[PDB]
């Protein structure tokens, strides 16, 4: 039964300007954790697995860190493009369990 706190929940910054997120895991899951984009009306289109490793097109400024229990998502230049909601996800255990969801505004 894994159980994902994200904070913060809801925030608002300025274009270019570092914005911060974390997970905590209630469960150990080494580095095995995801974090999904996905403006309104669109699908979790993925950022980053294994905690950090990004995937193609996936804008410069989104960098995911940490392991075990502490993850830590950095979009560290914001652009009006980017703003939408950002999640956790561990692959690790079944049933995958997701975020609660930090929603950037631009």
């Amino acid at each position: 039964d894994i159980q994902m706190t994200q904070s913060p929940s809801s925030l608002s910054a300025s274009v270019g300007d570092r914005v911060t997120i974390t997970c905590r895991a209630s469960q150990s899951i080494s580095s095995y954790l995801n974090w999904y984009q996905q403006k309104p009306g669109k699908a979790p289109k993925l950022l980053i697995y294994a905690a950090s490793s990004l995937q193609s097109g996936v804008p410069s400024r989104f960098s995911g860190s940490g392991s075990g229990t502490d993850f830590t998502l950095t979009i560290s230049s914001l652009q009006p493009e980017d703003f939408a909601t950002y999640y956790c996800q561990q692959s690790y255990s079944t049933p995958n369990t997701f975020g609660q969801g930090t929603k950037v505004e631009i």
